[PDB]
């Protein structure tokens, strides 16, 4: 190392190149590259020098390669490279460099961007977006992957949400990347899109205008859960928007697609599928009816019954939001009850957290108001739904809620028992 | 009714009495007392007239009785009585009335008070507390029961919390009632105390000052779970207070008692027991060491693995809080690991909601930091805990968390994987 460090500091171009190649090779070890000793040798800032505008490209590639092996190490190791002010140089190399040079720069920039939110912003402010977006006009798959990966690292994060004026510039490229033949590329593009869709209406509408929604919906039935997961996450973030934005996703045909995801052997997919659906049933009466017409209630009721809690929780919201539209269209409630949602709802009370008990009690109450409403509409002397709940053992569970510490809950419980089971 | 209404409005005493008796009788029907028909009759204000100070006591009783049957009906019916100015007369009857009159008055007041926080405050504001506490100097079980139940309704409610200057006057009486032989009385007294115990530091301190804690602890081993629940709830509320207030409960011997409750056939007792413990391990080092010395970790680790989620969740907090104390005394962490908390903690990650995942990742990161420090203090070239976690399958689960939408979680995950599994 002392010997190499010498060559590197030599003024002989040929000797500098000889040294950088060496530092690049040791930093390329698959085992445990002596990154820390290299940093301890103080040759980082020198290697950074070799990436300057007028250095020979071979020297630039070797130096960037070496620095990239370092920047892709631990966070500490990344800080060193960043502090040597390598980022601005990696970025100009994105414009100038050969494919090989570009592959190192984009990788290194991706690691800096994915290190933390402050580095994410640093990179964005160094204006990496322009040169990064130009990489997609190339035809090398591997280079496009890294680039897409780095792009997702720039879009990710919600405490400091990334500078939207900058990151939104990626939407057009992203809209094309989700048609990629490369699976890894597809995956990261969908993750990036989900990150951009994890924001206000402005963000969501932006994703809608570049016509990404329909492609996202087609990707829900991709053979791989690695593609399905981020695609669903993105769809889920989009339907969190307003009713108009959600209808866009619905006209793209997301409902029939969701029907398949509810059967996914992947628990988190069933979970986010129920989550997505609950943000659609949280919409207007016509959107709730659409969920009904797509035959999404039956599988939902089933999950409410057998899935893990984290999924049941989601199924409940979906069903409870659906029952909210029952005040208007009473037949929605009638349909929910027909699909056997009462038993699952009652049982849930026994294992749910307080927020879910509130949600579940809302659904049960809406169900009771309905059964009460057409009980009067007829000369009947019984509230069928109330009777339904009693049989399912729900009465006893609602009674038990009277001892819950939460005011909203126990008060909701007393009112229910008193009103329908007195 | 038309005839009774007439007699009721008569100036003839013997007539008013006879008619009040008849209204009382029909409003006493076990079946479905015609309360609404009686209200429609418009005689409520008239009956209220009959409870005034100058009225013959028999008329006072029959009128109060009649109105109490109405007041103990639906909220809407209770409202009719409250709006007729009955409350202040029920209260003055609580002083002057015979035992029979008092029994009606206290049942009416309890129903008004339990209706809502508005009626609760109105009742407290009408100075009902003075004659109510005065009923405890009586020697009739049934009366003391209803009186205790009423006191419970008056102390309940946390959104508007009840006027502390008023409800706190019940502590001395409450401190004595928890030594009662009557189960119902004891139950209600314990509930009333748990409600008083859910306030700020002052409320908790007043409960400690009148020396209720030790009795609460003794009651944790009461044969009936109807007594243990509210007693455990009250104890739980007290330990949410500061470290000093928490030591009072510890010195009362709560730990051995909780150890027993961790095997309660009641899921919610196991749950609040874990919750109670978690609020003790959230204290200083000595308090965490006390939990350890009482042998609470093993049963805690067992629940973390096999209990319902709502309980596991509580066990996780208890164990996780304990590990935070590991920084100071590294042997706390070593002990936790020795009791096999790692495996159940990793598995929890697969089914936990985001807040619990965060709690779990902190526990795991503390354990992991400990295994790292010792590997250093020793020449070991392995982080035993990291290896335990990897063996348990928690490595992959932690890895998966990197795709969680929550920033604090995925950052935590990437940080862990990079730092201990690289
Ligand atoms: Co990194
Ligand atoms: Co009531």
């Amino acid at each position: 190392l002392p010997q190499m460090t010498q060559q590197l500091n030599s003024d002989d171009m040929q000797e500098q190149l000889s040294a950088t190649v060496k530092f690049r090779q040791i930093l390329s070890r698959e085992h445990r590259p002596p990154i820390d000793v290299v940093i301890q040798a103080g040759v980082v800032p020198r290697l950074v020098e070799f990436m300057r505008e007028n250095q020979p490209e071979m020297l630039q590639l070797e130096a960037a390669w070496a620095l990239t092996n370092i920047a892709s190490g631990t966070s500490a190791q990344t800080k060193v490279v960043v502090d040597a002010d390598a980022v601005p140089l990696f970025i100009q190399l994105l414009y100038t460099g050969s494919v090989e040079v570009k592959e190192q720069a984009i990788w290194a920039l991706g690691n800096v961007a994915g290190d933390s939110t402050d580095y994410r912003d640093y990179v964005l402010q160094c204006n990496a977006m322009e040169p990064i977006l130009g990489l997609f006009n190339s035809n090398k798959p591997s280079l496009i992957r890294t680039a897409t990966w780095t792009l997702s690292n720039l879009c990710r994060g919600k405490k400091p949400q990334p500078d939207w004026s900058v990151v939104s510039q990626a939407l057009p490229t992203l809209a094309k990347l989700i048609y990629s033949m490369d699976t890894e590329t597809l995956v990261d593009a969908c993750w990036a899109i989900s990150y951009l869709s994890d924001g206000p209406q402005e963000a969501i509408q932006a994703v809608i205008d570049v016509r990404i929604p329909k492609r996202l919906v087609e990707l829900l039935s991709h053979e791989s859960t690695l593609v399905q997961t981020p695609a669903l996450r993105a769809v889920g973030n989009i339907v969190t928007g307003n009713d108009l934005q959600t209808q866009v996703v619905i006209n793209a045909g997301v409902l029939p697609a969701l029907r398949l995801l509810l059967s996914s052997p992947k628990e988190n997919i069933k979970k986010e599928a129920c989550w997505t659906i609950s943000n659609i049933t949280a919409g207007n009466t016509e959107q709730i009816q659409a969920v009904i017409d797509a035959n999404l209630i039956p599988p939902l009721v089933k999950l409410l019954e057998v899935a893990e809690y984290k999924t049941k929780k989601e199924a409940c919201w979906a069903i409870s939001n659906a029952s909210s539209g029952g005040l208007q269209r009473p037949d929605i409630i009638r349909y929910l009850v027909s699909q056997g949602c009462i038993k699952p709802l009652c049982d849930l009370l026994e294992i749910a957290d307080n927020r879910i008990i509130e949600v579940t009690l809302d659904a049960l109450e809406n169900i009771l108001k309905m059964g009460e409403a057409d009980k009067e509409a007829r000369g009947l002397n019984i509230n069928e739904n109330a009777d339904f709940i009693e049989k399912a053992g729900g009465m006893e569970k609602i009674f038990n809620c009277q001892q819950n510490e939460n005011d909203k809950i126990y008060e909701k419980a007393y009112k229910i028992i008193e009103t329908y089971f007195g």
